C-alpha cells in the first residue's frame, strides 16, 4: 500500500500511524531524543503488558494501566509511573488508536531513538481496555529470582527470555529505589542501548552510590551507578548467568533477542492474527556508539563469573582511574 505522501507501508491501516509519529517524536521525545521520556515510556510497555496471568487475570497489553490509571498507578509495584501515563493520555486522546495500541507504538518509537537500538515489530488494533489489571502481578527488585521468574514464566516467558528483556535496563535509570539519588542509572551508558548492563552487573559489588540498605538495591560496583538486587542475583543465577554473560559484547543478539521478546511481551493478552502488522512504520535506530569495555580501573578479576560452561569473555578496562557515572537528566 501506498500513503499520501507516496511512502510505501504494507497495509493501509498503518498510514495513520505517521502523524502520530511525528506528534510523539517532537512533542514526547524531545525532538526524536533517547532521553527521560523514551526510558520510561518503555518502562510502560512492561508494566502494562505484564499484567497478565492465565490463573490471576489480567487483559496484558491492553493499555489498562491509562484506562484505569487511578487503580493501577496505586500498586505499589508502579511507583514512580504516574509521570508517564499523565504524559502519553493527551497522545491517546488526540490520536485515534487505543491505549494498549499507543503505549506499545510509543515504546518503539522510543528505543528507535536510541544508538544501539533495534526496531521492534509493531502491531496495530488492540482492543480498549476491559478491566484493571489485578494488583501484584509486576515483579518488584525484591523479589526472589525464583518468584520473578515464576511470575514472568506464568505470563509466558522462559528465563533466557527474562534476560533478553532486560537489556531494556541498559537504558535506564532508577528514582525511586534510592531517592536520595533520583535518575541514577543500570548502567555506564543509559543514553547507549549496549551490553554495557549485562557487563557492569557481574562485577563484583563494592558500595552504594547512595545510601545503604535500601529494599531492592544491591551494591553497586561504580559510584554514579545503581544495581538492582535483582539484576545482582539474575547474573549470578544458574538458569539464567550463561545466557546474561552471552548477552556480553553480544550487540546482535541483545538486538534480535530483545526485538523478538519485545514482541511477545506487546502482544500479551492479544492475538496477532486479529491485529495488523504495521513494524515498518518503526525508524532505522542510529547506530552503536561506543565498544564493549570493562570499566576503567576495573580487571577481569573483579568479574564474578557465574557461568561454569563458559569463561567471561577477554574484555579490556576503559584507561585510566576508576570514575564516576553522571546522573541522566
Ligand atoms: C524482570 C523484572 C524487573 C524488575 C524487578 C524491574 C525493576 C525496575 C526498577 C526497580 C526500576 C527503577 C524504577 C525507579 O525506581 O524509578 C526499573 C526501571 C526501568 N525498567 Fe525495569 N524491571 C524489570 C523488568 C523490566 C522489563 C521487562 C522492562 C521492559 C521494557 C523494563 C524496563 C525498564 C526501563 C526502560 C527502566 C528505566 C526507566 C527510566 O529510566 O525512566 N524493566 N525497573
Ligand atoms: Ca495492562
Ligand atoms: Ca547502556
Amino acid at each position: 500500500a501506498t500513503c499520501d505522501d507516496g511512502r510505501t507501508t504494507a497495509n493501509a491501516a498503518c498510514c495513520i500511524l505517521f502523524p502520530i509519529l511525528d506528534d510523539i517524536q517532537e512533542n514526547l521525545f524531545d525532538g526524536a531524543q533517547c532521553g527521560e521520556k523514551v526510558r520510561e515510556s518503555l518502562r510502560l510497555t512492561f508494566h502494562d503488558a505484564i499484567g497478565f496471568s492465565p490463573t490471576l487475570g489480567g487483559g496484558g497489553a491492553d493499555g489498562s494501566i491509562i484506562a484505569f490509571d487511578t487503580i493501577e498507578t496505586n500498586f505499589p509495584a508502579n511507583a514512580g509511573i504516574d509521570e508517564i501515563v499523565s504524559a502519553q493520555k493527551p497522545f491517546v486522546a488526540k490520536h485515534n488508536i487505543s491505549a494498549g495500541d499507543f503505549i506499545q507504538f510509543a515504546g518503539a518509537v522510543g528505543v528507535s531513538n536510541c544508538p544501539g537500538g533495534v526496531r521492534i515489530p509493531f502491531f496495530l488494533g488492540r482492543p480498549d481496555a476491559v478491566a484493571a489489571s489485578p494488583d501484584h502481578l509486576v515483579p518488584e527488585p525484591f523479589d526472589s529470582v525464583d518468584s520473578i521468574l515464576a511470575r514472568m514464566g506464568d505470563a509466558g516467558f522462559s528465563p533466557v527470555e527474562v534476560v533478553w528483556l532486560l537489556a531494556s535496563h541498559s537504558i535506564a535509570a532508577a528514582d525511586k529505589v534510592d531517592p536520595s539519588i533520583p535518575g541514577t542509572p543500570f548502567d555506564s551508558t543509559p543514553g547507549v542501548f549496549d551490553s554495557q548492563f549485562f557487563i557492569e552487573t557481574q562485577l563484583k559489588g563494592r558500595l552504594f552510590p547512595g545510601t545503604a540498605d535500601n529494599k531492592g538495591e544491591a551494591q553497586s560496583p561504580l559510584q554514579g551507578e545503581i544495581r538492582l538486587q535483582s539484576d545482582h542475583l539474575l547474573a549470578r543465577d544458574p538458569q539464567t548467568a550463561c545466557e546474561w554473560q552471552s548477552m556480553v559484547n553480544n550487540q546482535p543478539k541483545i538486538q534480535n533477542r530483545f526485538a523478538a521478546t519485545m514482541s511477545k511481551m506487546a502482544l500479551l493478552g492479544q492475538d496477532k492474527t486479529k491485529l495488523i502488522d504495521c513494524s515498518d512504520v518503526i525508524p532505522t535506530p542510529p547506530a552503536l556508539v561506543g565498544a564493549a569495555h570493562l570499566p576503567a580501573g576495573f580487571s577481569l578479576s573483579d568479574v564474578e563469573q557465574a557461568c561454569a560452561a563458559t569463561p567471561f569473555p577477554a574484555l579490556t578496562a576503559d584507561p585510566g582511574p576508576v570514575t564516576s557515572v553522571p546522573p541522566v537528566p
